[PDB]
């Protein structure tokens, strides 16, 4: 079973640029408006499969258009029919690039000022989000890509376990400060290298964001400073109340340890 080479005779597919647990990213011309485009389909091993042809389904109807520099546009969803059965799809902005989740495997930590600018760039598209009712769910390393001229792109908006806040994983409300908690663990891993918790199941790791506290980043790796700690350890708070209460304050405090100014996160102490 592969995917076609092309969909609904207007998208013509070109190469893979990536595939997560249970679809398949092509870089696609567009032969109708003449555009390069990313065509996320359902995998073509698990396209017979109903548990994901449904979830596919489930999810492309949910996942958010929104418009804004830094936030991947949906332009589209479909289903192209395959001598294999139905093959559904969503058409979007294709970012040239990687994502933070490639660069952290393949390069390391990020330096604290690139990590610190990439992460204030996704709270812009987070800060954009809110404000028009979008929670985003599922801020991952593999949903923010940074681009061949290194512009920060956040991706898959509005979607209901390294990443889980302590809310989803207890299934309580979420909101924007569930947002703030998982970019807080996406932070902590491009500074560290390694995400806050990990355990040998999911069940383990949502544990650990519920009960347990993260070790400070910079007992975790060199060069990291005790400013750099109180804003990750504030973005990681467990109480949704003692965290950033919007995408902007977090910010706010980024740009403050970007330009050597103390932030307003309570002070942490190690040694
Ligand atoms: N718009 C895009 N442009 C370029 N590459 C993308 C785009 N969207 C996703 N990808 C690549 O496809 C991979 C799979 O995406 P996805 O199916 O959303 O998996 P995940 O749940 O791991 O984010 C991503 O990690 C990324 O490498
Ligand atoms: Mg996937
Ligand atoms: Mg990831
Ligand atoms: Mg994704
Ligand atoms: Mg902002």
């Amino acid at each position: 079973m592969t995917t076609p080479s092309h969909l609904s005779d207007r998208y013509e597919l070109g190469e893979i640029l990536g595939f997560g647990g249970m679809s398949e990213v092509h870089l696609a011309r567009d032969l109708r408006d003449h555009r390069d485009v990313a065509v996320k389909v359902l995998r073509a091993d698990l396209a017979r499969d109903p548990s994901f042809y449904l979830r596919f389904r489930r999810e492309a109807q949910n996942a958010a258009a929104l418009n804004h520099p830094a936030i991947v546009a949906v332009y589209d969803t479909g289903e192209a029919e395959t001598p294999a059965g139905p093959l559904p799809y969503i058409v979007m902005e294709y970012v040239d690039g990687v994502t933070l989740r490639d660069i952290v495997h393949t390069e390391g930590p990020m330096t604290p000022k690139r990590a610190i600018e990439v992460i204030a760039d996704a709270c812009q598209a987070l800060n954009f989000s809110h404000q028009n009712g979008i929670i985003h769910r599922d801020v991952k390393p593999a949903n923010i890509m940074i681009s061949a001229t290194n512009a920060v792109k956040v991706m898959d908006f509005g979607i209901a376990a390294q990443y889980l806040s302590p809310e989803q994983a207890r299934g309580d409300s979420v909101d924007a400060r569930s947002d703030v908690y998982s970019l807080g663990c996406v932070l902590y891993e491009v500074l560290t290298g390694e995400p806050p918790f990990t355990g040998d199941s999911p069940d383990s790791v949502a544990y650990q964001h519920v009960r347990e506290d993260p070790i400070p980043p910079s007992a975790r790796h060199e060069g990291l400073s005790a400013d750099l700690d109180a804003v990750v350890l504030k973005a990681l708070a467990k109480n949704p109340e003692n965290r950033y209460q919007t995408a902007a304050e977090m910010r706010a405090d980024l740009v403050r340890v970007h330009n050597g100014e103390p932030p307003e996160a309570p002070k942490v102490l190690t040694d």
